């Protein structure tokens, strides 16, 4: 039976893009979803998509043949630095499928053999800082595991030290890319955008483009000057040749590849560290059986990339943590045809949804009753979990193809983190969910008591 859409409350002409001028977007959606149900229509002038929220309809949403993935506005702002890189290019240009063939080897899981030592790298300076705390001192634990993150994919990727870890202000690349950012994500509720009164965001925005070209460019620039072969991306995206066209990567797309993994490792993977260590300070007989198996696996110095395959309960730990806030919390998607979701809701070709992640991921129907309790034991048995019920990563051919990357360094990191300290929820930390192009809890703060077991 056909089925009229539920829509959320309308400000007149402005229809429901009011709804979307506050500084918690998605969990304000989240809010409209509890009230509306699996799927609502959302109107502004000149636009409307279509918000998910039910296994039922984004398992249908997630059929490549009916839905191919949508830039969103926010990926459009961002387009204008990340260009026609992997994460903001359509499936059709020519540059995504010729960067996908070739970068996909590249991330692989056997791939993160190869990254381990230099991801070992900067899991010791984090280890490193905390065990050189004094008594007194505390960890402000999103910004230093967005050190973490940073240095890791610059070392890894490019073979650059971003040096976080030597810095209370960014590297100027990191701080003219975080403005860009935010400069992207507050276009999406700036009315009147050419109004001249945002003449000093637009300098400053191309100011900010420059810094990041400059810098990358030069790096690749450099590479090709000195011949030199290293264990990081830069060299697989200056060697590779994609097998269907048989053509290589040009310097300009190697450039916007190298800014999106820059932009992913600084937000998403922190953002998963941070929400994890916070659910297991929150959940101490959780806490206690992760560091058991660090303990138990973790015999070494440093270590070893088999050591960390076997940190399962460490990698279900990370699972329940992208469950309920998964960091990257919306993808868009367009209907490829003419089509019928959930054979209730008539779709024309070129119609948008969008999933809200976070609420797919609260649909009882799948998880049971227990939805917002931290329990990792729900991911012991995950050929029970039903089709694209859990998709923290995305869909498809268009999924994260940094997935097993980002779950490396954090199983490396925390598994790292539970061998080598007791933590202490010492302020009782209130969840506040600070909103950028990602979600963090802002202002978490913990002390950590060394277990004095050397590196
Ligand atoms: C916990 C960490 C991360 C999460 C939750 C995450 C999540 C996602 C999601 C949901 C998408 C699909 C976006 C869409 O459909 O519009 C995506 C795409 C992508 N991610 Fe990640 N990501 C993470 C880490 C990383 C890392 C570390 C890298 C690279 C080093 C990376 C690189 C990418 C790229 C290049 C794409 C575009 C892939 C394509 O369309 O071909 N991500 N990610
Ligand atoms: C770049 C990546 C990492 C990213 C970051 C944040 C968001 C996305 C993706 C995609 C989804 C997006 C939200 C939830 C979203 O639905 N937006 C939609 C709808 C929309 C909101 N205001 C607009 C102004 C003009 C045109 C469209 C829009 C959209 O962006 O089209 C808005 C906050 C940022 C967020 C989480």
């Amino acid at each position: 039976t056909i089925k009229e859409m539920p829509q959320p409350k309308t400000f007149g002409e402005l229809k429901n893009l009011p709804l979307l001028n506050t500084d918690k977007p998605v969990q304000a959606l989240m809010k409209i979803a509890d009230e509306l149900g699996e799927i609502f229509k959302f109107e502004a002038p000149g636009r409307v998509t279509r918000y998910l929220s039910s296994q039922r309809l984004i398992k249908e949403a997630c059929d490549e043949s009916r839905f191919d993935k949508n830039l969103s506005q926010a990926l459009k702002f961002v387009r204008d630095f990340a260009g026609d890189g992997l994460f903001t290019s359509w499936t059709h240009e020519k540059n995504w499928k010729k960067a996908h063939n070739i970068l996909l080897p590249s991330f692989s899981q056997q791939a993160m053999k190869g990254y381990h030592a230099m991801m070992v790298d900067i899991a010791v300076q984090l280890v490193q800082k905390w065990e050189r705390l004094n008594a007194d001192e505390h960890i402000e634990v999103p910004e230093d595991m967005t050190r973490l993150t940073l240095d890791t994919i610059g070392l890894c990727g490019f073979n650059y030290r971003f040096n976080s870890f030597y810095r209370d202000q960014p590297h100027p690349f990191i701080t003219s890319m975080v403005r860009a950012l935010d400069e992207a994500m507050n276009k999406l509720q700036r009315a009147n955008p050419d109004d001249p009164a945002y003449d000093e965001n637009k300098r400053q925005f191309q100011e900010d483009i420059k810094v990041m070209n400059d810098l990358v460019d030069k790096i690749i620039a450099d590479r090709k000057a000195s011949g030199e072969q290293s264990d990081d991306l830069l060299t697989h995206m200056l060697n590779g040749k994609d097998p269907e066209t048989g053509e290589p990567l040009d310097d300009e797309n190697i450039r916007y590849q190298i800014i999106t993994f820059l932009i992913a490792g600084h937000e998403t993977t922190s953002g998963l560290l941070s929400f994890a260590l916070y659910f297991l300070v929150k959940n101490p007989h959780v806490l206690q059986k992760a560091a058991e198996e660090a303990a138990r696996v973790l015999v070494d110095p440093v270590p070893s990339y088999k050591q960390v395959k076997q940190l399962k309960y460490v990698g279900m730990v990370l699972n329940e943590a992208l469950r309920l806030w998964p960091t990257a919390p919306a993808f868009s998607l367009y209907a490829k045809e003419d089509t019928v979701l959930g054979g209730e809701y008539p779709l024309e070709k070129g119609d948008e949804l969008m999933v809200l992640i976070p609420q797919l991921h609260r649909d009882k129907t799948i998880w049971g009753d227990d939805v917002e309790e931290f329990r990792p034991e729900r991911f012991e048995n995950p050929s029970a979990i039903p089709q694209h019920a859990f998709k923290p990563f995305g869909n498809g051919q268009r999924a994260c193809i940094g997935q097993q990357f980002a779950l490396h360094e954090a199983t490396l990191v925390l598994g790292m983190m539970l061998k080598h300290f007791d933590f202490e929820d010492h302020t009782n930390y209130e969840l506040d969910i600070k909103e950028t192009l990602t979600l963090k809890p802002e202002g978490f703060v913990v002390k950590a008591k060394s277990k004095k077991i050397p590196l």
